[PDB]
């Protein structure tokens, strides 16, 4: 509260960071449904149900230009993508399978670098 400081975690390397795990997702193999956005009027139903379309070179773009205040709010935008994924692929499909896989890898990664 008001003059009483909780002591903060050193953040001056979180850009740093973010942008090494962004690249290893970007160069992930199954990154390749993630790369760019989807295309909305090749892909029927995704503009109606997706309320928040996101990937990775929207992420790497913002991340470039200071539009994530902190790191969480760059992990909800990782995430986003993954949650966007689930809601409109099966999980058996191969787009569906890539989601689950790269959440799990971006997860690991997130603990290993941050929850250090």
């Amino acid at each position: 509260s008001m003059s009483v400081k909780k002591p903060k975690r050193d953040d001056s390397k979180d850009l740093a960071l973010c942008s090494m795990i962004l690249t290893e997702m970007e160069t992930h193999e199954d990154a390749w449904p993630f790369l760019l956005p989807v295309n909305l009027k090749l892909v029927p139903g995704y503009k109606k149900v997706i309320k928040k379309p996101m990937d990775f070179s929207t992420i790497r773009e913002k991340l470039s230009s200071g539009q994530y205040p902190n790191l969480e709010t760059f992990a909800l935008d990782v995430r986003l993508v993954f949650d966007n994924c689930e809601t409109f692929n099966e999980d058996d499909s191969d787009i569906g399978r890539a989601g689950h896989n790269m959440r799990k890898y971006f997860e690991k990664k997130w603990t290993d670098t941050f929850k250090v």
